[PDB]
């Protein structure tokens, strides 16, 4: 059975505390369409109730304690989340929790700290003498106390910050005696620092504490895996060790995928090598190819889709996706795949043999931002493709990328899955036909377009070939009638 992941959130969902209840109500629907795992947004207390979750204030407050002016997180309470997870597990759906450990935001109080300013363009370069600043670095968790963990954070557990409260100044400050971690992205010289208070992974106590929390988090929510946030800003060797640690302590597989945001395949391959391939990464390069194809009105050379992607070289270490919360309208990395091309992009990630595909909540149900270009609900267009993956995308694959517009691939089917096998065609330009091999064992079968875009069926000839058609700027996926 093919595995399919779903990112279960988008950036602009309402702050109504009903999200965990929604996820629970959706478990039957997800199982029906072949979703086998869900990645949920950060479940711990952020800087305020409305925090999407990346501010990460208290990793041990899963919407359980009265802190930051609220008990629940934006998504609901700990009990509601546990109930949703139980519902998903009852239907054999795995749950991956988001892990935000690059920084900590929303400190309870400031501390006087001696620091120096560094060059934003080259953080290895100090551009000032020592200065006494007031930094938001004291975390004592007034509403939780010592429940679950007595660890308290201070300035010396961090490498730096971007704000001096005493002068109300936004500059990148590195604390006295600290050094940016390595290895991390070399963008801007050293990209250890991103935002809020940056965790110092050179600190022994911090290393031990984040590992301990990881195990606690997995056990408390009975997680099956993780999605790692902003890894290009976190010491690579630490991430490698953290993943191994949690797997060792829980004794579970703990599938893990990391968000290393880079357009460059080279940087992604370096990260994989440095973490000894013990976890996967999102295929960011492929997302940008989809965006480019969708915005070039047919001028994109579709043959490029087979090269320069993580999945092309590391088929078992890539999580493929079309859009996500970073790329949706209104966000800093906005690069949304245009609606007309979106079904074609989904066919590419859902019916091909390599990669672990991920469906976006925003693409299924629409995004709720305030722009005039929000993503509309496309679940009606994606559901047929999810069915194709669940029931038909099995067996040997054959690729036909011999044209700048019309490209396709087939899956011969596998005898262990009744009536499996398919032929997919997509085109970013004018429609047409392509003769493709689907396996001599399918000779004589009548296949039809499960998307409903084409009404005429195709009969497989004696030598296992079929002449398949596709409409302009569209997708057709043929399966046995
Ligand atoms: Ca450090
Ligand atoms: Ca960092
Ligand atoms: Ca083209
Ligand atoms: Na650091």
């Amino acid at each position: 059975l093919n595995g399919t992941l779903m990112q279960y959130f988008e950036w602009y969902m309402p702050n109504d505390g009903q999200h965990w209840k929604r996820l629970q109500n959706d478990s039957a629907y997800l199982a029906e369409h072949g979703i086998t795992a869900v990645w949920i947004p950060p479940a711990y207390k952020g800087t305020s109730q409305a925090d999407v979750g990346y501010g990460a204030y208290d990793l041990y407050d899963l919407g359980e304690f009265h802190q930051k002016g609220t008990v629940r997180t934006k998504y609901g309470t700990k009990g509601e989340l546990q109930s949703a997870i139980k519902s998903l597990h009852s239907r054999d759906i795995n749950v991956y929790g988001d892990v935000v450990i690059n920084h900590k935001g929303g400190a309870d109080a400031t501390e006087d700290v001696t620091a120096v300013e560094v060059d934003p363009a080259d953080r290895n370069r100090v551009i000032s003498g020592e200065v006494l600043i007031k930094a938001w670095t004291h975390f004592h968790f007034p509403g939780r106390g010592s429940t679950y963990s007595d660890f308290k954070w201070h300035w010396y557990h961090f490498d730096g910050t971007d704000w001096d409260e005493s002068r109300k100044l936004n500059r990148i400050y590195k604390f006295q005696g600290k050094a940016w971690d390595w290895e991390v992205s070399n963008e801007f010289g050293n990209y250890d620092y991103l935002m809020y208070a940056d965790i110092d992974y050179d600190h022994p106590d911090v290393v031990a504490e984040i590992k301990r929390w990881g195990t606690w988090y997995a056990n408390e929510l009975q997680l099956d895996g993780f999605r790692l946030d902003a890894v290009k800003h976190i010491k690579f060797s630490f991430l490698r060790d953290w993943v191994n640690h949690v797997r060792e302590k829980t004794g579970k597989e703990m599938f893990t995928v990391a968000e290393y945001w880079s357009y460059d395949l080279g940087a992604l391959e370096n990260y994989l090598n440095k973490t000894n391939f013990n976890h996967s990464v999102f295929d960011v390069p492929l997302h940008y190819q989809f965006h480019a194809a969708s915005t070039q009105g047919g001028g994109y050379d579709m043959r490029k889709l087979l090269n320069g992607t993580v999945v092309s070289k590391h088929p078992l270490k890539s999580v493929t996706f079309v859009d996500n919360h970073d790329t949706q309208p209104g966000q800093s990395l906005e690069s949304t795949v245009q609606t007309w091309f979106k079904p074609l992009a989904y066919a590419f990630i859902l019916t091909r043999e390599s990669g672990y595909p991920q469906v976006f909540y925003g693409d299924m149900y629409g995004t709720k931002g305030d722009s005039q270009r929000e993503i509309p609900a496309l679940k009606h267009k994606i559901e047929p493709i999810l069915k194709a993956r669940k029931q038909y995308a099995y067996g040997a694959q054959h690729d036909y990328f011999d044209h700048h517009d019309i490209v396709g691939w087939t899956r011969e089917g596998d005898s262990s899955v009744a009536n499996s096998g398919l032929a997919a065609l997509i085109t970013d330009g004018p429609g047409g036909a392509k003769r493709m091999y689907v396996g001599r064992q399918n000779a004589g079968e009548t296949w039809h377009d499960i998307t409903g875009n084409r009404s005429e069926p195709v009969v497989i000839n004696s030598e296992g070939w079929g002449e398949f058609h596709v409409n302009g700027g569209s997708v057709s996926i043929y399966v046995q009638r």
